[PDB]
């Protein structure tokens, strides 16, 4: 009947290494990056905002961009070092198992860890690239350029047309990337396993993704807290009813959950070597 022989991390690992599991979708949130110690970008009383969310609203940003860039200077991380979880997804990619990583995070660490544009759906956008806001220009700028402008407390302007340059975060008043919908429509016909890591599945439409899986597809949650179950008040996760058949919860730090799964898979040495090498490379940036 069920694809998992037991509703445990061991059952998920056995399934992963079976021929039945070829395509894994990761859905990830802030919990996969808390170990990276990046200031959580998403005090303002001094900017006299007409409403708090104005600092992340596109029309306000075009009127008064300075509050946003002052906050971006304040919360700029000391380093962009991905976690064990990010490199676990890079390993999935290397093993030929990663169909897609859908991320709610804007902190760029998926890209730093080696997931390429085709591997990623950055559902809330990213700080990694920025664009001129003029529709007829849209000149793209990389992270180093913006950092130079931001720490100079110079408002970034396009070299071609002098319009504002905005990081590719999805602001209020903007729609989700069209890539989110096109990839969703195709990927969930193809998925054999959902790995849900470091998200509490509370923000829409990202949460609704778990209900797009085929009914047989196992879903592993690696998270500090159980999440994604149907809300007694309001296709949810069923970990614990006697009808549970495919959903597994591993509760702890996301790094430790990924370590435990890698150990079951025989990947712990590969993962350790990857993380140590990449961290050393980032630490050695001269
Ligand atoms: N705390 C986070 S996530 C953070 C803050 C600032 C920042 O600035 C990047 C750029 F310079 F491109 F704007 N990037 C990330
Ligand atoms: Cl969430
Ligand atoms: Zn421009």
């Amino acid at each position: 009947e069920r694809l998992l022989d037991e509703l445990t991390l061991e059952g998920v690992a056995r399934y992963m290494q079976s021929e039945r599991c070829r395509r894994v979708i990761c859905l990830v949130g802030a919990g996969i990056s808390t170990s990276a110690g990046i200031p959580d970008f998403r005090n303002l009383e001094k900017y006299h905002l007409p409403y708090p969310e104005a600092i992340f609203e596109i029309s306000y940003f075009k009127k008064h961009p300075e509050p946003f860039f002052a906050l971006a200077k304040e919360l700029y991380p000391g380093q962009f070092k991905p976690t064990i979880c990010h490199y676990f997804m890079r390993l999935l990619k290397d093993k030929g198992l990663l169909l897609r990583c859908y991320t709610q995070n804007i902190d760029t660490l998926e890209r730093i860890a080696g997931l390429e544009q085709e591997d990623l759906v950055e559902a809330h956008g990213t700080f990694y690239t920025s664009h001129c806001v003029s529709a007829s220009c849209r000149h793209e700028y990389p992270l180093s350029w913006m950092k130079e402008k931001i720490f100079s407390e110079v408002t970034p302007k396009c070299e071609d047309c002098q319009s504002l340059v905005k990081p590719d975060i999805v602001f209020f008043g903007e729609s989700l990337p069209a890539r989110f919908f096109s990839c969703m429509q195709s990927d969930f016909l193809k998925v054999d396993l959902l790995l849900v890591m470091g998200t509490s599945l509370q923000v829409q439409p990202f949460a609704s993704l778990i209900s797009k899986a085929p009914l047989s597809t196992p879903r592993l949650l690696i998270n500090k807290e159980k999440a994604g179950q149907s809300d007694p008040f309001l296709g949810g996760m069923d970990f614990d009813s006697k009808k549970a058949y495919r959903d597994v919860a591993w509760l702890g730090e996301c790094d430790q959950g990924c370590l435990a799964l890698a150990e079951l898979l025989g990947w712990k040495k590969e993962l350790e070597d990857l993380v140590r090498r990449e961290h050393a490379s980032i630490d050695a940036q001269s």
